[PDB]
């Protein structure tokens, strides 16, 4: 089933290395779970590395894959980076990713790979008890907010600027485990977390440039504007008049470059790994058959990963790397499944 079996083949193949980092922000009590403490995160980093003749980190460990899935066939699954590998020389532009709500930052792993690979240092980041998250010494954390009602998405959303903003502090800082290009900062993230990439640059001048992969605003638009680079990236959003509104409103008080872009067939999850996960090791209903359209649509795990790659590389290369692309700017031949709202 798992024998030979990896992550999506990335755009190149300089050698890759990751590292898991358990942060801990001792300024901030946990919003959602006070009494377990301060705001703690995990966070995956990927980055260009020196050759390294180790095999590569697993996707995922069996326990995890457990909580994720509801079994360990994930744990047997190869990623392409090598698990402490030394960095490569010139610290590199960073990306920080952020998941959908109740969704492990392990969804954004063939996407947090595939950047690395490019040449970014990259850091996919979990907000605790908004997924099911490994910590060090076997703790593994539930999204004990997936049951509440009381949930805000706005809070939520306020609440994972706050996030980033520390996650930005320390791999920027001088105590850093890996040395990132802080004068090129990109933000991108799926659903909840893409509300959040650009509420981060909000609030955050080190931020140069944000994703929103399909993630609806929960917060009011700033009546100042947002005069820096936003790519709005939806799936379906063509036909549903509720999210449509929604990016309307926020794309008023975009005040710089931007970008609207529709996947009209896909599915709110096209941006993750999660077709991948579902069509190749999905049980019998693992997303029950009246949603399938709405969460996967009919675009392919590889076509899904393939158009979310190049799009979120096109935009962060035009913004921080200084290379232009004509898939920003009109429908792109290679790409039939992408359209243009604006
Ligand atoms: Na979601």
């Amino acid at each position: 089933a798992t024998a030979g079996q990896e992550v999506a083949a990335p755009a190149t193949r300089i050698p890759l290395g990751t590292k898991t980092l358990h942060l801990v922000d001792a300024s901030r009590q946990d919003p959602w779970k006070p009494s377990a403490g301060n705001r703690e995160l995990m966070v995956t980093l990927w980055y260009p590395s020196l050759p390294s003749r180790e095999p590569a980190a697993p996707y995922v460990s069996k326990p995890l894959s457990r909580a994720v899935l509801g079994n360990d066939v994930l744990a047997g699954v190869r990623t392409h980076a090598v698990a402490g590998a030394r960095p490569a020389p010139v610290p590199r532009p960073l990306v920080v990713l952020s998941p959908g709500f109740g969704m492990s930052r392990i969804t954004l792993t063939a996407l947090g790979e595939d950047l690395a690979s490019r040449g970014y240092a990259v850091a996919a980041v979990d907000h605790t008890y908004e997924a099911p998250v490994e910590f060090p010494g076997g703790r593994i954390e539930k999204c004990t907010l997936c049951d509440d009602s009381r949930m805000d998405p706005g809070a939520v959303v306020r609440n994972r600027a706050k996030d980033l903003r520390f996650v930005l502090d320390r791999l920027t800082g001088p105590g850093s485990e890996l040395r990132v290009d802080a004068r090129r900062i990109g933000v991108a993230g799926h659903s909840i977390g893409g509300a959040s990439a650009v509420e981060v640059m909000r609030e955050d001048r080190r931020v140069d440039a944000a994703i929103n992969l399909d993630g609806n605003f929960f917060t009011e638009p700033p009546a100042e504007g947002l005069n820096k680079p936003v790519l709005l990236l939806g799936a379906r959003r063509s036909g549903l008049p509720e999210p449509q509104e929604n990016w309307e409103r926020a794309w008023k008080q975009l005040t710089g470059w931007k970008r609207w872009l529709d996947v009209p067939a896909g599915g709110h999850m096209t941006f993750t790994d999660v077709p991948w996960i579902v069509d190749r090791f999905g049980m019998p209903g693992q997303i029950p058959p009246e949603q399938v359209e709405g969460q996967l649509g009919t675009v392919s795990a590889a076509r899904a990963t393939a158009v979310t790659r190049n799009y979120v590389a096109a935009f962060f290369d035009r913004h921080l790397r200084g290379r232009p692309s004509p898939l920003l700017d009109r429908p792109s031949s290679a790409h039939p499944e992408v359209t243009f709202m604006k």
